[PDB]
């Protein structure tokens, strides 16, 4: 499939908590504003990572999905804390193209095939952070911080089997810099699994994404480089398709 370059929103209370340097935005920090301009940039998609208080998580995703999808035509995934089916199932009736479990997941894998035979499986993503432990890939739970036992290796398949419509990788090796995709990673989970591949963590340079691309993703993911215009989507799309590699060019 075409590849897709999808923008990551971090949003906290009903706000995006980084900063841009888009000044034709009235209000960067509108989660709506922000995303429907992504959409008219072209990016492909959009995933949204909350971090509201749980006292009022619920009800912030909530809000945050309807708005959104009242204004953007481009698919988008909301995550961050979905814990249980009847969470999954509210979002996406409320206009979540997508929802993004990974903690849930790993406690209780029949998750994933429970929203997946309710919406189909074109609305479960599975996100994995995977990281390098007395040598070998490892997935983490709770935003990166518990080492879960279970290696990548064994989760990728079994993700696969439970009807995950796509997996979000992030390296925790790579995430929060801006040296690279973990090509190495991305690498070693392709021939595991036949779902679409979301690489993330490490883009700085349009080069990441060509090689993210090459190790054999499907989508690439990234947040500050484009909100900060270190990448403009336009260029980047425009050097990967120069570069042999087929875009989405509906921009």
């Amino acid at each position: 499939l075409a590849k897709r370059i999808i923008a990551c929103l971090d949003v906290k209370d009903g706000r995006v908590v980084k900063p841009t340097n888009f000044e034709n935005l009235r209000d960067s920090g509108d989660p709506v504003e922000l995303g429907k301009f992504y959409s008219e940039i072209g990016i492909d998609e959009l995933v949204f990572l909350d971090i509201t208080a749980s006292v009022e998580k619920r009800k912030t995703m909530l809000e945050l999905v309807e708005k959104v999808a009242e204004q953007i035509d481009i698919p988008f995934t909301v995550g961050g804390g979905i814990h249980d089916f009847e969470t999954a199932s509210e979002l996406i009736l409320r206009g979540a193209d997508k929802v993004s479990i990974n903690t849930a997941a790993v406690e209780n894998p029949s998750l994933i095939t429970q929203i997946a035979q309710t919406f189909g499986s074109q609305a479960v993503v599975v996100a994995i952070d995977a990281k390098r432990v007395d040598g070998e890939f490892m997935v983490f739970t709770y935003s990166g911080k518990k080492n879960t036992g279970i290696l990548l290796r064994d989760w990728v398949v079994e993700v696969e089997k439970r009807g995950a419509g796509e997996i979000l990788l992030t390296s925790i090796d790579r995430d929060g810099t801006k040296s690279g995709y973990d090509t190495e990673m991305i690498r070693f989970v392709r021939p595991l699994t036949t779902l679409p591949i979301i690489a993330s963590g490490g883009a700085g340079k349009m080069e990441h994404f060509l090689e993210a691309f090459l190790a054999g993703a499907d989508a690439a993911l990234a947040a500050s480089v484009f909100h900060f215009r270190e990448i403009d989507v336009r260029e980047l799309k425009e050097y990967l398709k120069k570069h042999g590699v087929n875009v989405r060019l509906e921009l």
